[PDB]
Order: structure tokens, then sequence, then C-alpha cells
């Protein structure tokens, strides 16, 4: 029975990622990392704005690598941990649901080499031990997500679920994460812990090899910017949504039902969204087909938002953080009013 997790998740309307912020990897071992990718320092006001609009759940991606001491302690620099707590505290002050993760560790130490299983498991656990300790008293609305898109950068199957050997390693790393957090006790004994697949990939071979922990207070995170060629800019990509490609979403979703939902396993889409391609009416139609598919079984999602809309980059921005106004209210309405 995993129904405690379903109840907590059912309270979520829809989620929102504080992208390109604490996950940013500039600034070295300094709090300035937060602003290194061009975003302003996060404020209570910014989180309020997100909450007020209808995003009552927030994902806080964080890259710790450059703020860690040497092995084996990997002590998180006091200043950084304090700042991460401040930003989490903004959401807590608004009674929001929260995901805290480790993010671009994949740029540094989190390279999924099966020959290096021990060093990977131990660093992950050492980091999560310190995080769990820091947030020991935080209530059940705070959730932990162990890893973000864990993979080997540059490998052939980086974005197609990796190799079968790597998928075993991900299962070991999931257990290490869970094991480390539960051992801190307090509210972490039954806190919702979100595990993931290799690269957060949701292909059938990826899901088939996913080992499910017996721990009843866990959920499976996936990333589904589906279809890729609508959501991202690339050779072959498009900005029109008429519903002819809805089959891609449904076909993928049926596999998720096959391997997780219909086995009573809680599932969360911790990242999704569509880059703005001057196609407001199309994105609104995609949201209806994509989010409406998730709503069939009450699966929740968190929208990726990096604060990029006008300038260069992946245009996942929705909230203009400097003005506290939304870049595109038609798209945002479709999200918050999905039910
Ligand atoms: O896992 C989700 C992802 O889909 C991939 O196809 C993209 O190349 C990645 O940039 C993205 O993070
Ligand atoms: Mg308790």
């Amino acid at each position: 029975d995993r129904s405690r997790v379903f109840d907590i998740l059912s309270n979520i309307n829809i989620g929102w990622n504080l992208g390109n912020t604490l996950d940013a990897t500039g600034g070295g071992n300094s709090v300035n990392a937060e602003t290194s990718w061009g975003n302003p320092k996060t404020t209570q006001e910014i989180v309020d704005t997100v909450n007020d609009r209808g995003f009552n759940a927030i994902r806080i991606p964080v890259t710790f690598a450059n703020h860690l001491g040497p092995a084996p302690e990997y002590t998180i620099s006091a200043d950084w941990l304090a700042r991460v707590k401040e930003v989490v505290d903004y959401a807590v002050n608004d009674g929001m649901y929260i995901i805290l993760d480790t993010h671009h560790e994949t740029n540094y130490w989190l390279k999924t080499d099966p020959n290096n299983e021990a060093a990977l498991c131990e660093e992950l656990a050492a980091i999560w031990k310190q995080l769990a300790e820091a947030f020991k008293d935080y209530d059940e609305k705070l959730m932990f997500e162990g890893m973000n898109e864990p993979r080997m950068a540059g490998s052939a199957k980086e974005w197609s679920g990796g190799t079968p050997a790597e998928r075993k390693l991900i299962n070991a790393m999931n257990k290490a994460f869970i094991d480390a957090v539960r051992a801190t006790g307090g509210n972490n004994a039954d806190r919702v812990l979100i595990i993931c697949t290799y690269g957060h990939n949701s292909d059938e071979p990826t899901l088939k090899d996913l080992e499910i922990p017996s721990d009843p207070n866990i959920a499976v995170a996936l990333h589904t910017y589906t279809p890729y060629f609508f959501t991202y800019v690339a050779d072959g990509s498009y900005s029109v949504w008429n519903g002819s490609k809805k089959n891609d979403i449904t076909w993928q979703y049926n596999n998720i039902k096959k391997y997780l939902i219909d086995k009573g396993i809680p599932v969360v889409i911790t990242e999704t969204g569509a880059q703005f391609k001057e196609n407001t009416e199309d994105i609104v139609r995609w949201i209806g087909d994509y989010v409406g598919t998730l709503d069939q079984d009450g699966v929740k999602c968190f929208i990726w938002d990096n604060n990029i809309y006008h300038g260069n980059g992946e245009k996942f921005g929705l909230l203009n953080r400097s003005l506290l106004k939304w870049y595109n209210d038609d798209i945002v309405d479709a999200y918050v009013n999905h039910a």
C-alpha cells in the first residue's frame, strides 16, 4: 500500500520549476552561483507570484558539486546550504508542496560508469545525509528527488535510457539515496522520496529495468517533454499543434501505465513544457492534450521555467521574475486551469 503518497500528491494542482537558478553552475564555491546564468536572486515575492497564479507546488533544482568539500565528507559549504534553506523556506511560508533535488551533478561527479559504483553511491549518500539532516523538521509537503537525469554525458545512449549495465547502477543509486535519507530519522522516516530512471527517460526498455523499492513512501520521476520535436528546437522540429501527434504522448503514457500506474506506483513528471515558438494557440492545444492525458489517472507535473522568453536560449520562460508578471498569460492559464 502506497496510498499515503497518492494523497499528498493529489493536493497538487500543478507544479513549477525554479530553473537556471540554484542549479546554475557558475560562480564557483559562492552563493553568487544562483545569479550566474542571468537570473535575479530569488525572493519571497517571486515564489508568492508563482503560488498565487495556481502553481501550488514548486521544484527547486540545485547543483551542489562546486559547493562541496573534498571526499569522503563532501561537506556542503555552510553559506550555500543556508541559501538553499532560504529558498525552500519561501515555499514553506506559503504552505506549498516542494521538491528539492540534486541537479547538474552530471556535469561533475555523477557520471554513470558501472565500474565506479561505490564512489557514486557514496557521494550521493554523503550529500543527501547532510541535506536530510538540514531539513529533518520539515513537514510532509517537502519532498526529496535524489538525482536529476543521471547519465553519462556524451555516451551514445545518453538520451535513450543508457545501457542495461547503467540501468542497474541507477537502481543501486536510488537505494543509496533512499537508504541515506531514512537513516537520518525524524520526518525523513516517511518523507516522500522521488527516485528516477536513467536520464529521466520513459522508454519501455528503461521502465522495464527499473527496480521498485519496497519503501512505501516513494515515487517515480520522469521527464516527458513529449513530443520532443514540438517542445524543443532542432532539425525536424515544428511549432504547429493540431492533434495529429497526440498519439506520441498517448503511446508513451500507456507504457507508463503498463509499468508503474497500473501497479499502484506513484508517478510524477518533475519536468515538462514547450519552448515558445511564437505559437501561443498551439502550445495551449498541446497543454490540453498533454496534461489532460496525465489527469486521466491524477498524475501531476512540474513545468520547466528558466526565465528565458525574449532573449537567446531555450525559451521555457513563463514568469518574468524581474517584473513579477507572466510572459504569456494564455499559456499559463492553460496550465493552472488544467482541471
Ligand atoms: O530527458 C529529457 C530531455 O530530452 C532529451 O531528448 C533532450 O535532448 C534533453 O535536453 C532533455 O533534458
Ligand atoms: Mg513522523
